[PDB]
């Protein structure tokens, strides 16, 4: 449960039993033959794994420095890496005898992933979403309803993700006997940061095999955007023990790191307890990003740990830099990236320029940008 | 050139030279080691091929008849099978020495595919689109702009696909030395119906290998929606010589086959010549080519490819129609039952497969070609 000084399980007594049951079940099923057979089957035939590792030749040439490879999580069913975790936990829930999935969502992106996985496995899905977030994400709300999920507006407090988390926990306290609480990032009380990282680690394992096939060596740098940190942990984790592989997490710089309108929790946040974990949060202060998925005010404890021991570096990219990268990748490689992923692309482009032509950067392209076309059209 | 009595090359002499050069180049490159290596490289690393073949267990159980498999073209980069052809022709153009791609588009979906492939290969892209169609498909026009393509609105004439086609041909006659004309379906003059089918046949080759792996046998039926007919030919073609495999093409029935608002060219159209091909086109009582309709933008096309006209004539494939209402029902059904939001085009095939499955036994197998995803269609489904 602890990653050095970060993590834990800060919950009321009522949720300790449920979490220990989940930990027990996960330990059983994670190395189980039948679980892994079913999980790999759904990831292959329904989600479309493995995703390719793409050499961005034109982007590489335009910048004129290091080779830029893109791990194409944008091609997974649903258009985002969140699907890997949604399938994993929903299958875990089903084999535990649960009939219902609950989740919170701010962007609606984890909400959609959870709705898809619940539909696949024949489970009831209730999604908690702050009323203010419901207004910003009309199409994702519609997606969730098309997929058969019930969207429950949360009208308490600030009516944002923070409040949706509180309602979801209050729900789970009462309903855990038949309901799995499906957390969407490497956040929350133990065992969730570990479970979500484990279900996203497939990204890094594929990426390692694929870059060894393409280039005969591990990358010099891996760059991934960081909200709560799940896509980053997924691609980072299999390279953590490869000492020479640099790991860079890119948070939302928003309107600037000194503007008070960003989501750079590791960069500017304070250490404290929220959502059942000890990690960095902005201070309780609301975050901002043009990329909806980068608007969680905290960050996963395993990233806080990797920063502490200096195994990974954490940086920020502004809204304008992300928008620039969104347009650049679209026009140069014919890939419209998610605005979240465009933060990683933006930093990778800055970093590639300073590196030599024989060096290698892998960017985790965490999602596709179809969802963001209205925001980009306006911005 | 011909598929039985259908197809041909019904063009002016200005286009015969360009088409002859394309035919020569294609004949040389189609079995070439280097071309196919590059094509497969882009299809794998950029487009994400192979797409999976998915057993829709919940949908199968709900209907209570045949096993329903979905060939997941919705997972290709761009979300539609059109990418397979766009890459193939754009790469062909690059190895021919062309620096520019042109295309027409009605729904903007081929425009997007062409724009993506052109961006990939560093080629200039100009997309002709009727001004009425530009108004209908603003987000696809924006997608094309983001991808670096120049959308040329055609304001002359009726301001629709027919005018965009004429502008594109007019352009190609002048610029064929450095420009490739990228047709998006199994339509147009020879060699386009053959080329497009060949670049989409990867769908069927994968599907055949995958169904043999999954079930140890060929499917009883393959169901695919039919606009111009490229996704259907792609999945059909490798099974044509497998005589036991039934092939069903699903056209847009629109508001109904007797309503005057559909795109069922094979069912209710007559023979005609347009866009350089002899095939079926929707026609009125006076013999004039009449407009089509479908809720699915990609099926809203009054013609059909000549190879489908041939397969219909020899009775190798059966052609049916599904209404707007039935397609919408299938769109919703697949979304909530399997967690897959299909393209409205593809939902026509799902709709027919659900009817057919009900009248078949549980040991039998249907493959549905799920030609695309429905993210693009969410606005029009929300309103409807
Ligand atoms: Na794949
Ligand atoms: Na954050
Ligand atoms: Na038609």
């Amino acid at each position: 449960m602890w990653f050095g000084e970060f993590g834990g399980q800060y919950v009321p007594e009522t949720l300790v039993g449920p979490l220990k049951e989940l930990e027990k079940a996960y330990k059983r099923f994670k190395d189980d033959e039948e679980f892994n057979r079913q999980l790999n089957y759904y990831l292959k035939t329904w989600a479309g794994r493995p995703t390719p590792l793409y050499y961005a030749k034109r982007l590489t040439e335009k910048i004129g420095g290091a080779k830029v490879y893109l791990k194409r999580e944008d091609l997974v069913h649903g258009g985002a890496h969140k699907t890997n975790n949604a399938i994993g936990q929903a299958l875990l829930a089903k084999l535990m005898g649960k009939t219902r999935l609950i989740a919170e969502t701010g962007a609606g992106q984890h909400g959609v992933a959870t709705a898809m996985a619940g539909a696949l496995l024949g489970m009831k899905v209730d999604i908690y979403m702050g009323a203010e977030d419901v207004e910003r994400q009309k199409m994702n709300v519609f997606r969730m309803k098309l997929l058969g999920a019930n969207v429950i507006p949360v009208n308490s407090g600030s009516r944002t993700l923070k409040d949706a988390i509180n309602e979801a926990l209050r729900d789970w306290v009462a309903t855990f006997e038949y309901t799995h609480y499906l957390i969407g990032s490497v956040v929350g009380p133990h065992p969730y940061p570990t479970i979500v990282r484990d279900f996203q680690s497939v990204i890094g394992r594929e990426a390692k095999a694929q870059i060894l096939e393409a280039e005969g060596q591990l990358p010099d740098v891996i760059v991934a955007c960081v909200g709560g940190g799940s896509n980053a942990m997924g691609i980072f984790y299999p390279f953590v023990n490869d000492k020479k592989v640099k790991l860079v997490g890119v948070e939302a710089g928003g309107k600037g790191l000194e503007s008070g309108k960003h989501s750079a929790s590791l960069n500017a946040g304070q250490v404290g307890v929220s959502h059942g974990m000890l990690s960095y949060f902005l201070q309780i202060k609301p975050s901002h990003s043009i990329a909806p998925g980068l608007d969680y005010p905290g960050v996963g404890p395993e990233h806080a740990y990797l920063k502490k021991i200096q195994r990974a570096e954490y940086v920020a990219v502004t809204d304008e830099e992300a928008l620039k990268a969104f347009h650049e990748l679209s026009r140069t490689e014919g890939i419209i990236p998610a605005l979240e992923s465009a933060h990683a692309v933006a930093y990778a482009m800055k970093l590639a320029k300073e590196m030599s032509r024989d060096e290698i950067i892998i960017v985790n392209l965490s999602g596709r940008g179809d969802k963001d076309l209205d925001i980009v059209l306006k911005a």
